[PDB]
């Protein structure tokens, strides 16, 4: 995260570290025993860990759990990042707590305008390279379709919003992958992809989770 804020510890209870020996995705808790997360951070051998400020450090509120199941949506397009989504399926289920939370999936799609707040371990910088060990916020409203659309022709499908700033920045980047954006307490979007961090004209581009709600209902019930 790019021109944020340090979130402060627990205070984002859904958000996930998607760990492989390291760091390298961010993710959402939905229930007890799933995570959703990009599907560009799909690999084998994911722990998940819950409670987490500090990846670095052991701060007495986590939760490690295996991954016992992934499932990318069967339509992911690894070269557009359309479908970008996939679930996790953790080996226990997590005990919840004010700190150890999940989050709700929408009912609705949010429209442009709306203030969301999108987290992560990602890079602090837009050019050169710094990651924080602790948790930073940012809030950002999401854009209406033809600003997404004018900042990346070609490239904006009906499964993706952009949020951000056109001015640059404040962004999503590098290790913020797979993380939520949250909007009136309801998971809409998944850091997915953009051009750089807080580049001005390129704001962040999202996996829009309100067009996924069947799929996650249906995949969970069964699975
Ligand atoms: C440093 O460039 C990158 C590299 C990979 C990335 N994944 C997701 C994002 C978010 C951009 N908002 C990103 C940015
Ligand atoms: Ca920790």
């Amino acid at each position: 995260i790019v021109g944020g804020y340090t979130c402060g510890a627990n205070t984002v209870p859904y958000q996930v570290s998607l760990n492989s020996g390291y760091h390298f995705c961010g993710g959402s808790l939905i229930n007890s025993q799933w995570v959703v997360s990009a599907a560009h951070c799909y690999k084998s051998g994911i722990q998940v860990r819950l409670g987490e400020d500090n990846i670095n450090v052991v701060e007495g509120n986590e939760q490690f759990i295996s991954a016992s199941k992934s499932i990318v949506h069967p339509s992911y397009n690894s070269n557009t990042l359309n479908n970008d989504i996939m679930l996790i399926k953790l080996k226990s289920a997590a005990s919840l707590n004010s700190r150890v939370a999940s989050i709700s999936l929408p009912t609705s799609c949010a429209s442009a305008g709306t203030q969301c707040l999108i987290s992560g371990w990602g890079n602090t910088k837009s050019s050169g390279t710094s990651y924080p060990d602790v948790l930073k916020c940012l809030k950002a409203p999401i854009l209406s379709d033809s600003s997404c659309k004018s900042a990346y022709p070609g490239q904006i499908t009906s499964n993706m919003f952009c949020a951000g700033y056109l001015e640059g920045g404040k962004d999503s980047c590098q290790g913020d992958s797979g993380g939520p954006v949250v909007c009136s307490g309801k998971l809409q979007g998944i850091v997915s992809w953009g051009s750089g961090c807080a580049q001005k004209n390129k704001p962040g581009v999202y996996t829009k989770v309100c067009n996924y709600v069947s799929w996650i209902k249906q995949t969970i019930a069964s699975n």
